């Protein structure tokens, strides 16, 4: 890819955007993952860099074979189905991306992107921006993950193709035993997938006091239930021994995980979530909202 030292040299067009419009294609930035690890600053020139384009029901974004797109497409609203082979295969739905794999991998476009709803709005960066400000260790990040992600239960049910886009969102946070990975009483702005280790979970009893809930290990997931159910965090997750993690904010949680949320919500069921299922019914809790 695109050294980093020269990186820093390319300036990304600037097409003059009003603040509603910056506030609109920042908010589908942040909530896209190809963009996750991006600062402020960097959203905003990418966002600057951005044109809009529409299309209607039946056109074509892209073409399987062609090499003259070289454009990542962001939607604004409208649904487009991925067609390989004349088979549709994935559903592009708002705020999703379309010709991330073609930039990514520098490739010809491999699958048709046909739009299926009466309208299309979306906005367009170019491949140069793409690649100096976006991409940056796109590749090594994925490889970081994938093969743990091909091994955990709960994401049992994504191809390939959701297994990577869970990737991009992804970070690495380590906890030696005794710290706090989460805190009662939070925003609950995380989730955590265990790479290695045990923790504990903590709630309190009628008295207020700790009281140990249960425990999780490699390939569970902590910090889910606040993002399903929007309120605080309810309990403690402490690393009982070391613990390496993975590390999902909740920005991205709708994009990731949106084709789990109902393995996620399994947990009603589970014995282990049995103080949770009280904290709902006494409502002890307060809201939390996705920023
Ligand atoms: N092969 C394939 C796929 C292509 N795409 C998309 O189509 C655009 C044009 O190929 C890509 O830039 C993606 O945005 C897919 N999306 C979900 N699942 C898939 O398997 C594929
Ligand atoms: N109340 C409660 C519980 C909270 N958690 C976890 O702590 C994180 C922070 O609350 C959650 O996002 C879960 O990941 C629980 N896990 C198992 N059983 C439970 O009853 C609870």
């Amino acid at each position: 890819g695109i050294d980093p030292e020269k990186a820093k040299l390319y300036q990304a067009p600037y097409f003059e955007k009003s603040e509603d419009e910056m506030n609109l294609i920042t908010k589908l930035l942040t909530h896209n993952v190809l963009f996750s690890f991006l600062n402020t600053k960097d959203i905003k020139v990418v966002a600057g860099a951005m044109q809009r384009a529409t299309f209607k029901h039946d056109d074509c974004i892209m073409e399987a074979g062609q090499t003259t797109c070289n454009k990542l497409y962001i939607i604004q609203s409208g649904h487009a189905d991925i067609i390989k082979e004349g088979q549709k295969v994935y559903l592009k739905t708002e705020g999703t991306a379309v010709g991330e794999l073609e930039l990514m991998y520098d490739t010809p476009v491999v699958a048709t992107v046909k739009v299926c709803t009466d309208e299309l709005i979306a906005w367009v960066l170019d491949r140069d921006t793409y690649r100096n400000l976006v991409m940056g260790t796109a590749i090594r990040r994925r490889e970081t993950y994938i093969q743990f992600l091909a091994n955990v239960p709960f994401l049992g049910g994504l191809d390939s193709y959701e297994k990577l886009q869970l990737a991009d969102a992804l970070s690495s946070e380590e906890f030696s035993p005794g710290e706090y990975i989460i805190h009662y009483g939070e925003e609950g702005e995380w989730l955590y997938i265990i790479m290695e280790g045990t923790v504990e979970v903590i709630g309190r009893d009628a008295d207020g006091e700790p009281t140990k809930v249960c425990e999780f290990t490699q390939g569970d997931h902590i910090g889910e239930l606040e993002f399903l159910n929007n309120h605080r965090t309810v309990a403690d997750v402490v690393a009982t021994t070391h613990v390496i993690t993975a590390k999902l904010n909740r920005r991205h949680f709708e994009m990731c995980l949106g084709p789990v949320i109902d393995v996620l919500k399994r947990c009603a069921d589970d014995p282990k979530y049995e103080y949770y299922q009280n904290v709902l019914k006494t409502g002890a809790a307060q809201p939390s909202y996705v920023d």
